[PDB]
RNA sequence: CGUCU
């Protein structure tokens, strides 16, 4: 049936000078070693993940799908939502926004400048009346940084990002803005991924997992979902966005949407050549992230009774996702994980590596990151959420002209602060590198470094700092990526950090807290860590 | 490029 891409030929160009690294790295030469493991997928290999996601998708639904497919119908028809002022829209585009063909940006849009207003009026003029003539669409290489892996093929091809000009995507928003921040909290409830903490998935999981009498996990990912989403997904997604309650103006236009821009359209490179026709999903407009997450739930609900996984309670993130439920029996158990993934093939959303049934919370991956165990101060087992190092440590070493890594560091201190390789390895580098450039209170990312103590026991409590024996798995895993990418040992950082503590308690104020804090860990006699007074005089809404 | 915390 359907091909998820026909290409013309013309190369998918770069849109701008990609970056080069340098003969010396001056900042993380000295948190790692190989830097010739650490790459950048430019457009050049855009070429070659063209052929990866270019195949034919063909779906056989079944009276298992169609059954979850009518109830979910039935979910939206209990959300109201309303279209949004052309204004409003604008209001909502992201600062460096890439700027529109014909001639204003983003700064013009937010601003609402005149010559934005009209173009943008205009576009959605166009898209109320004209409901077939495809929207044109832009595609791009993704630049990532990874480390190789040569088990995997070495490097990656760069992932292709698909994307209309600006007056459409201000118009995405006004039609479906509303519905994304409803819709997928009421079809899918608790089941919704995005809607929890990193310490509520937590809460989550150990609560689905307790209330099994035989619990059994899997995690599942489909590869390259946005190729296996085929145009009858898309349209049976609209099913379920005008299954709401919408303005007659609101169905115009997503229905046209649905048709010139969703289903497919036209491809041009940065250059400006016709470079393909798109069958599948365009990931890189509105409903990208909501599509994909209520797809998903869909096939993945459906296959789960085709398979007959026994009260199963679901966690979906996109096209992650995560199945806790009853053991069948080992036997069973892994007959009904083939039925599961042969549903989902028939559903045109295939597996990459091969689900498994696993007995240990620890095994479960989903979002690039599982759950793990350590000792709690006083002795009680206290899980957290980690993740393999290998990644954010390869990005801790990219720097190049444009690009600073310090952002990198920090991002992953705060999100994985429990983990024994931000405590010993991060911390300890982030801190040995402020110090010295003297610059230990910028404002990194609207944050500031002297604060983490405060923003850590905000969102992952004061065991942070007391946590100590840690999984056999993460043990290995961490002293194993450190080894990979040619960073010291843990025993190294643990000295290294034993240092950077002093130099924080005697350089005294609020330095003095990050060294007896973050770095209890390092010293032979730990101090009695009591809460902070910013425990709630830190507002905990800036980004969560 | 989009969503999110
Ligand atoms: O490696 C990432 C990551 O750790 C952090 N980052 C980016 N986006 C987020 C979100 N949504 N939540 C949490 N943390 C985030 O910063 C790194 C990305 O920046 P990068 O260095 O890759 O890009 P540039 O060098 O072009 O720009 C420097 C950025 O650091 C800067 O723009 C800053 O504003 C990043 N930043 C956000 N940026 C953004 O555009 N939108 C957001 O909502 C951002 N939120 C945050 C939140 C925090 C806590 C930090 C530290 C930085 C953020
Ligand atoms: N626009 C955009 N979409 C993404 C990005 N990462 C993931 N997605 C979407 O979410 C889906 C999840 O894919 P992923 O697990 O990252 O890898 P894949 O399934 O092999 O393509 C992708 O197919 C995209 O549609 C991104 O950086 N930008
Ligand atoms: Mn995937
Ligand atoms: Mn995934």
């Amino acid at each position: 049936s359907s091909m998820s891409y026909s290409w013309t030929g013309a190369l998918i160009t770069p849109c701008g000078p990609e970056e080069e690294k340098l003969p010396i790295n001056p900042l993380s030469n000295s948190l790692l070693r190989y830097h010739n493991k650490v790459y950048c997928t430019t457009s050049k290999s855009a070429s070659q993940r063209a052929k990866k996601v270019t195949f034919d998708r063909t779906q056989v639904l079944d009276a298992h799908y169609d059954s979850v497919l009518k109830d979910i119908k039935l979910a939206a028809s209990k959300v109201s939502a309303r279209l949004l002022t052309l204004q409003q829209a604008c209001q909502l585009t992201p600062p460096h926004s890439a700027r529109s063909k014909y001639g204003f940006g983003a700064k013009e849009v937010r601003s609402l400048s005149g010559r934005a207003v009209n173009h943008i009026k205009s576009v959605w003029k166009d898209l109320l009346e004209d409901p077939q003539t495809p929207i044109p669409t832009t595609i791009m290489a993704k630049n990532e940084v990874f480390c190789v892996d040569p088990a995997k093929g070495g490097k990656k091809p760069a992932r292709l990002i698909v994307y209309p000009d600006l007056g459409v995507r201000v118009c995405e928003k006004m039609a479906l803005y509303d519905i994304t921040q409803k819709l997928p909290q009421a079809v899918m409830g608790a089941s919704y991924g995005f809607q929890y903490s990193p310490a509520q998935r937590v809460e989550y999981l150990l609560k689905a997992w307790a209330e099994k009498k035989d619990p059994m996990g899997f995690s599942y990912d489909t590869r390259h979902f946005d190729s296996t989403v085929t145009e009858r997904d898309i349209r049976t997604e609209e099913s379920i966005y005008q299954a709401c309650s919408l303005p007659e103006e609101a169905r115009t236009a997503i229905h046209s949407l649905t048709e010139r821009l969703y289903v497919g359209g036209p491809m041009f490179n940065s250059k400006g050549q016709t470079c393909g026709y798109r069958r599948c999903r365009a990931s890189g407009v509105l409903t990208t992230s909501m599509g994909n997450t209520i797809t998903c739930y869909v096939k993945a609900l459906a296959a789960c009774k085709a398979a007959g996984i026994v009260a199963p309670t679901m966690l979906v993130c996109g096209d992650d996702l995560i199945v806790i439920s009853e053991s069948q029996g080992t036997e069973e158990d892994e007959r009904n994980l083939r039925a599961f993934t042969e549903a989902m093939t028939r559903y045109s959303a295939p597996p990459g590596d091969p689900p498994r049934p696993e007995y240990d919370l620890e095994l479960i991956t989903s979002c690039s990151s599982n759950v793990s165990v350590a000792l709690g101060p006083r002795g009680r087992r206290r899980y957290y959420l980690t993740r393999d190092p290998t990644t954010p440590l390869a990005r801790a070493a990219w720097e190049t002209v444009r690009h600073s890594p310090i952002n990198s560091w920090l991002g992953n201190i705060i999100q994985y602060a429990p983990t024994i390789w931000v405590r010993m390895v991060l911390m300890t580098h982030f801190f040995s590198i402020l110090m010295v450039q003297d610059t230990l209170d910028q404002n990194l990312g609207g944050v500031n470094p002297l604060d983490l103590p405060a923003i850590i026991e905000r969102l992952h409590g004061l065991d942070a700092f007391s946590m100590h024996t840690y999984s056999h798995h993460e043990l290995t895993r961490v002293a194993s990526a450190l080894r990979k990418l040619g960073a010291p040992p843990l025993r190294v950082w643990k000295s290294r950090a034993r240092a950077v503590r002093a130099s924080l308690i005697s350089r005294g104020g609020k330095a003095a807290v990050c060294g007896r804090y973050l770095f209890n860990w390092a010293v032979k006699t730990k101090l009695k860590l009591t809460p902070l007074p910013e425990a709630r005089l830190l507002d905990l809404s800036s980004w969560f």
